[PDB]
């Protein structure tokens, strides 16, 4: 009788599913439309609840706790553009394999195409980029439970990596008392009630075999290369890596450690390169390659073979090498093609790197942002994780910088996006509970600047730093048209963050020389509150001095 | 020979294409895949060009501008999440019909699906809510500069509303100096590159037909219901509606001076409804209908003949009535249905009417969101024109206010978003050049918090009000559950826009009392900026005012 009742009853099936395959997480914006989903969520006690008024902020939050945790995570929002606003984050995790789960409130279809407040077009809205869109019907008790459980149980059971869009459509009433209405339908289900398996169980894993002509090709003279990946599994890339004698190239996304220094600087280098085409193959682990001269010399390189191991799926390659593609757990893969102690057979590039390294470090005192990103080591969280932003900062970092193997690095490295950098940061400190250390721009900071209502709630001390060089000043390194550089590309905001800060009533320093810079952090880290920390330099003084140090490596 | 140059002759061909479809905003995001775009609108000296960090916003930018001068507006953003972010304007523009051209920056095909940074599945995106998308090839001299400006002229030309997706993937380089690679390639088009018509034209119009019985029709007991229309119509409406006899229920979007105001508490009173049940046609000009007695009364109302007449196309009637849907513009379609002298029919409603705004003037003195709504119209701009937000600010000047006829007014009621207010808001001003009067509530300034950077540019004073009831109290209107209503409906944020005024280096206020508010108007009027309004006000006395007030009149 009653439809509110039902669409609630309809509602819990669906949210006490999803607890069956680890959702614990879940992220809920305002609405109407979605009370069904957001009032079953509320009751079930085997959550824990994260609200934000911006849904593109949600999606980030979202996706901060995903990719930390390594469990999906769900989504909650009301029909409409709530719904559009999940994009950014849904196609960010398309390409780095964090699993959202968005539940998205609808009209029912007799609300659709006909002029109704709040309804829009909802299936299919996403295209290709979710892994496995779910078009809910309309809730009816003429459909049982064991279908609704199901049908989620395969999109959460098969889910290797990448967004889950289920579509909810709901009818008005939304609202009035518990009836009786729906719960015979509901226990159609038994016992699964008090269980804590999944309806079904369809979980098909996806990997790819042994290569079973690896201990051939590990007698070979190979090059490591370490793109993104867990902080466990660049420690044991270093090691095997040290034990193959292979040169070890590191992205700052790797927790390697980075054995060979400033690669983005000494891969600039002629007898660096002249040396590694003496290369024959080369295995790469991890993905999202970060340095500019790094990606060039991956497309340049002609190895005999190219491999790249990684869990997600899919090419991974832009330059199309001859090789092979191996879809596994980097720890799992190397544990099944081990490292057997040889010689190393680089010479020349172990000083390149070294010497590399001392010139960035003979630079090390002016106060700017390369100086930061050089140092920054030495700011780490003890026992805390890195949250690195796009554009410059993770550049200058990649290049003049080497962090500690296996110290924490996250970062949204698949689509770059600068629009969710904030409240994912967020999500990476919620997830872990960690003491965090996030870096981003300006503009980055303004895109996302309503996350700071977000950041009032971290549960350890999070310092975000704000490099202020009014603009992207990523616009004054690439080779940019000097008349239009400013107006259509930098769009410096002429702005400070002290107001934006005080509003949410986060402390904020902005420090002027290194001391300065030093006293912040020690005041910031004695509390579980986020601290925002603005660096205000030169404009165009980090891009110059990458360059510089680029010509000065290459001519050594 | 070159790619750099021939990337920017192919962009500079869409973008003159697109001059000649009376484009003359065109809203700019910095990015570097976009430099083709970007370089060839900067050059071309038919544009205005608008400048944003955050893409949603700029969308939303964009959607003011063409909201007001009712011509189409370019968009050109650089790819990833840039481009995902344009969805929230996109799907609005769907529905309310502002023609929006968005070029999409793409990486070229040999860079989708391979790991490269920034790229993804873009063609197709936007799913069916662009009216028409094109997706460019790689720009090739194989392909004659007359298929391309032919395609964008097909698209703008039987454009009759509504969003294109101009996808545009280029390969690098981007930069370089000018050559002469595609310079013939161009010129193949000959003096059409000095004319000021499409290559191709192709409009034709989509408009119903006259009713060959309207002189039956309007002799009948008829009522005259007036959704959005641009202000000039909404005068000529009323004037239809008083000479035909017929009663007028006109939304706060009409502007045809609501002659019988305070629709949403008299259809509460069951005198009213019992004598609209003698009405045997309706006829209905613009939609979007914003109250709640309004959107109950059409749905349960049963006239011989339901009619909707409006611009756009589809279905508007979200109740389904036996009847006619006729597609013309409202002003045309009044003079080819031009109203006959007669005698009005009724009796009870304009005194219900009266006795309603008599109710809601009884309480004018309160300071709260309620009395401010009902007394809007006494602090509306000379020669202005107002933007209203959405949520509880639109409901209550719809119910408690009587705007005056022909006096403008703007807003985004086609999803009725709170995501892009202040930046819609800032198009809406830019277009007209007008003084504009806009208010929103508190979640919706956080939500669009950083276009306060856009709102530093305006051509005539603009004051934003923003009511700071502390949540989203439209949830303390419905009967959303107590209990978990604090954390999951309402979500206070529990701040003020004091310092975010001063990050931006605009004014504020925060009036005490009706005195203090209108000497903050007095100052604000007086200079061509920004000038931020806060009205902190109890949290449900906005809802329980509406609430009430609809419980004395329904018993009058
Ligand atoms: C949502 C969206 N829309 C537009 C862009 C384009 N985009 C960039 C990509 O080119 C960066 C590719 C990368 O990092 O790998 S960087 C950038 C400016 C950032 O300025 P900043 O924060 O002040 O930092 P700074 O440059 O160090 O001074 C933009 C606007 C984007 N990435 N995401
Ligand atoms: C992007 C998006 N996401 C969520 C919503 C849902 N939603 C609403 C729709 O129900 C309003 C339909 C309408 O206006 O008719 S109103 C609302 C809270 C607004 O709070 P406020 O600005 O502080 O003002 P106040 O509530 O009057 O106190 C929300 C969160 C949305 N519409 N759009
Ligand atoms: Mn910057
Ligand atoms: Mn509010």
């Amino acid at each position: 009788m009653s439809v509110s009742a039902f669409n609630r009853r309809w509602a819990a099936v669906i949210l006490e599913a999803l607890t069956r395959h680890g959702v614990r997480h879940i992220c809920i914006a305002p609405g109407s439309r979605s009370t069904p989903l957001t009032l079953a969520a509320a009751e079930n006690s085997a959550f824990i609840h994260h609200t934000h008024f911006d849904e593109r902020g949600l999606g980030h939050l979202a996706l901060g706790l995903a990719k930390v945790s390594k469990q999906p995570v769900a989504v909650i929002v009301t029909s409409g553009t709530a719904v559009a606003n999940l994009y950014p984050a849904l196609i960010e995790a398309g390409l780095t394999g964090e699993k959202l789960i968005l539940l998205t409130a609808d009209r029912p279809p007799e609300l659709i195409d006909c002029g109704a407040n709040q309804a829009i077009r909802q299936p299919g809205m996403f295209a290709s980029h979710p892994t496995h869109s779910i078009s809910l019907p309309r809730p009816t008790q003429d459909i049982p439970a064991r279908w609704l459980v199901s049908t989620i149980d395969h999109a959460l059971g098969t889910l290797h990596a990448g967004g889950v869009h289920i579509n909810c459509p709901f009818a008005e009433p939304l609202y009035g008392e518990m009836d009786d209405t729906g719960l015979s339908w509901q226990q159609r289900l038994g016992d699964w009630w008090q269980d804590d398996k999944p309806w079904l169980r369809e979980a098909p894993r996806l990997e790819s075999e042994k290569q079973r002509d690896w201990f051939f090709w590990r007698q070979k003279r190979g090059v490591v290369v370490a793109g993104r990946m867990s902080a466990e599994e660049g420690k044991k890339v270093a090691l095997w890596a040290q034990t193959l004698g292979w040169p070890l190239i590191g992205d700052v996304l790797s927790q390697t450690g980075q054995p060979l220094p400033c690669a983005d600087l000494w891969l600039g280098n002629a007898k660096a390169t002249s040396e590694l085409q003496q290369a024959q193959i080369v295995v790469q682990l991890g993905s999202s390659l970060t340095g500019k001269r790094l990606l060039q010399w991956q497309a340049s390189c002609e190895p005999e073979e190219y491999w790249i191991v990684d869990d997600i799926e899919g090419r991974l390659d832009p330059a199309h090498h001859r090789g092979r593609r191996l879809i596994a757990n980097i720890a799992d893969w190397l544990e099944l093609h081990p490292a057997e102690k040889r010689q190393p057979w680089c010479v020349e590039i172990p000083r390149l790197a070294e010497q590399a390294m001392q010139a960035v470090i003979a630079r090390r005192d002016a106060f700017g942002e390369a100086q930061l990103a050089h140092r920054i080591c030495d700011y780490l969280p003890e026992q805390g994780q890195l949250f690195v932003g796009n554009s410059l900062v993770v550049r200058l970092i990649d290049a003049l910088s080497q962090l500690p193997a296996g110290y924490p690095v996250y970062s949204n490295r698949g689509a770059s996006g600068i629009d969710g950098l904030l409240s994912t940061a967020a999500g990476v400190q919620r997830a872990s509970g960690k003491p965090t250390l996030a870096i981003v721009g300006d503009l980055s900071a303004l895109y996302d600047l309503n996350a700071l209502a977000l950041l009032r709630q971290v549960s350890a001390p999070l310092v975000l730093i704000v490099v202020n060089n009014n603009g992207g000043q990523i616009f004054s390194l690439l080779p940019t048209p000097q008349s239009e550089r400013e107006r259509f590309y930098l769009m410096p905001q002429n702005v400070h963050f002290e107001h934006a800060a005080a509003m949410f009533e986060l402390k904020y320093h902005r420090p002027q020389n290194w001391q300065e810079l030093e006293t912040a952090f020690a005041d910031a880290w004695r509390t579980p509150t986020t601290t925002v920390i603005e660096m205000v330099v030169n404009d165009t003084d980090g891009a110059q001095t990458l360059q510089q140090l680029l010509a000065q490596v290459s001519h050594l």
